[PDB]
């Protein structure tokens, strides 16, 4: 896989961002992962997190996997950097995002994130407390 560039339109929750693409505004669904609606416990934090994560970095990039591209709803499915961090794989080490949606054929990153989210889960961080 490779990474592409993307810059910041604007933070929506923990799982979803709204990034410029090839120059066109998109939504980006996170692959691999599910944070808590805003309305719902450590969604507020989850939130928080992505939206710092992205609005401190230099350089976003987005990076899709070998399948689907886009979901039903037309947002972007990809694994999204921040200054070369995986925001997907910074929000499961955190325990603010649980591994999710793991589809076949769109699921290079799996185990770094259920390594992560092991870690986690034996810190009994966030949602794991
Ligand atoms: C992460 C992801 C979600 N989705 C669809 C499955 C879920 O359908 P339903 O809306 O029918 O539940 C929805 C979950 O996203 P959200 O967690 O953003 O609600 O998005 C995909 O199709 N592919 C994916 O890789
Ligand atoms: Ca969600």
């Amino acid at each position: 896989l490779h990474k592409e560039p993307a810059t910041l339109i604007k933070a929506i929750d923990g799982d979803t961002v709204k990034l410029m693409y090839k120059g066109q505004p998109m939504t980006f669904r996170l692959l691999l992962v599910d944070t808590p609606e805003f309305n719902e416990k450590y969604g507020p934090e989850a939130s928080a997190f992505t939206k710092k994560m992205a609005e401190n970095a230099k350089k976003i990039e987005v990076e899709f996997d070998k399948g689907q591209r886009t979901d039903k709803y037309g947002r972007g499915l990809a694994y999204q950097y921040a200054d070369g961090k995986m925001v997907n794989e910074a929000l499961v080490r955190q325990g603010l995002a649980k591994v999710a949606y793991v589809y076949k054929g769109n699921n290079t990153h799996e185990q770094l994130l259920r390594k992560a989210e092991a870690q986690a889960k034996k810190e009994k961080l966030n949602i794991w407390s």
